[PDB]
């Protein structure tokens, strides 16, 4: 690697590095899905190399647009983007401060990253719809160090507790216990770190970032169990605020409802936009910048139409109260028959 060389060109035999393998808190069965695990690994390796590169240049002074474009450019090159066979699984989240998730700049956003900002870089790659969903928090001021450590620890605790037959509610209880064991001091004020209760991890399906099961990050959830063969995004969020998020700011993220089938549309602009979405994203999430890049314009009303029709769903930024600070750490795990693989694990986090 120079990053510019596609992951597949770095591993000629098409065999990609495994992530961290763990015994749980069939070998034939495991091997029968090797092509699947392999695709996840190719996407995870791209994820590892992209984030390593990002960590080397992300600095206050850069615009959020500059950051996302530079990251996405690298991701496209390393994943060897190929329509729906290989590409970006979802938009680059770079949510700031009290905003925890689902913020990526739309065209014209002049927001500049600041020294005191706490930025959640949450981005995804896929090979054949096998998605790697993984994220980390970026800071420049050491005052947030303990908050970051709390969340990193909570995420690692959820990863450790996960396993075949494990009750999702137990994973959430564990995460909360660790998260809340931390106390931090920021600008002369102290806080007990709180998990964002209405935010959660979730199962992953083919071309489906949210397959239907959720991994709570607080006690009180469902006793539904994790199952052999499932794939999960284990993410946790810690906050100095209310520990609850609400929709806020302009929406940038959108995604077709996985269950909606074919819908004949005669309105020309709306029909065309749906065609563009089906061709380029299918059921994968996208953002407005990605429509712009494809040369689309005057699409906002068509997009609203699709949302109002329930064909597409909006995913607006999720933020805690003004003045609060939020952090995130996330990994994708495979519940293979023989072991638990933290496929996106790196030497970084
Ligand atoms: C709504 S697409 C962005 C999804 C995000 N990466 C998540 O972890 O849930
Ligand atoms: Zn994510
Ligand atoms: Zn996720």
């Amino acid at each position: 690697q120079t990053p510019s060389v596609p992951i597949c060109d770095l591993y000629p035999n098409g065999v990609f590095p495994k992530g961290q393998e763990c015994e749980y808190p069939k070998k034939a069965l495991d091997q029968a899905s090797e092509e699947i695990w392999n695709d996840f690994r190719e996407a995870a390796e791209a994820h590892r190399q992209v984030r390593k590169y990002v960590m080397s240049w992300i600095k206050p002074g850069m615009t959020m647009i500059e950051i996302c474009e530079k990251l996405e450019d690298c991701s496209r090159k390393l994943i060897k983007e190929n329509g729906l066979n290989a590409g970006l699984a979802f938009p680059t989240g770079c949510s700031l401060n009290n905003c925890a998730a689902h913020y990526t700049p739309n065209a014209g956003d002049t927001t500049v990253l600041q020294y005191d900002d706490i930025c959640k870089i949450d981005f995804g790659t896929h090979i054949s719809g096998r998605i790697i969903d993984c994220a980390f928090t970026v800071t420049f001021n050491p005052k947030y160090d303990t908050l970051l450590k709390a969340v990193k620890d909570a995420t690692n605790t959820g990863i450790k507790c996960a396993g075949i037959d494990v009750r999702l509610c137990d994973v959430g209880e564990a995460i909360q216990e660790v998260m809340e064991s931390y106390e931090v001091e920021i600008d002369g004020k102290t806080y007990q770190v709180k998990p964002i209760r209405n935010l959660n991890g979730h199962s992953i399906g083919q071309y489906r970032i949210h397959a239907g099961k959720t991994v709570p990050i607080i006690k009180g959830g469902e006793a539904t169990r994790m199952e052999e063969g499932e794939v999960y995004a284990i993410e946790t969020f810690g906050s100095t605020g209310k520990g609850v998020v609400h929709d806020d700011m302009e929406c940038s993220h959108y995604m077709k409802n996985f269950d909606v089938g074919h819908v004949p549309i005669r309105l020309p602009r709306t029909k065309h936009l749906l065609n563009v979405i089906n061709e380029n994203f299918g059921t994968l999430a996208f953002c407005r910048r990605w429509l712009d890049r494809l040369g689309e314009s005057k699409y906002l009303m068509a997009l609203k139409n699709l949302c109002d029709l329930g064909i597409v769903d909006p995913y607006p930024p999720l933020c805690d109260i003004k003045g609060s600070y939020t952090a995130q750490f996330e990994h994708t795990i495979l519940l293979r028959p023989t072991c638990k693989e933290v496929v996106s694990r790196g030497d970084d986090y």
